């Protein structure tokens, strides 16, 4: 079932934390911290 284990250390946590970076993956071209690191 779902009962008492850690539910914030699941799929639930890796997938939010996935398209968390995805928007400035795309939103990093404007500065483009490959070539700029300051």
């Amino acid at each position: 079932e779902a009962y008492k284990k850690a539910k914030q250390a699941s799929q639930d946590a890796e997938q939010a934390a996935k398209d968390a970076e995805n928007a400035s993956k795309e939103a990093e071209e404007a500065a483009k911290e490959a070539v700029n690191l300051k």
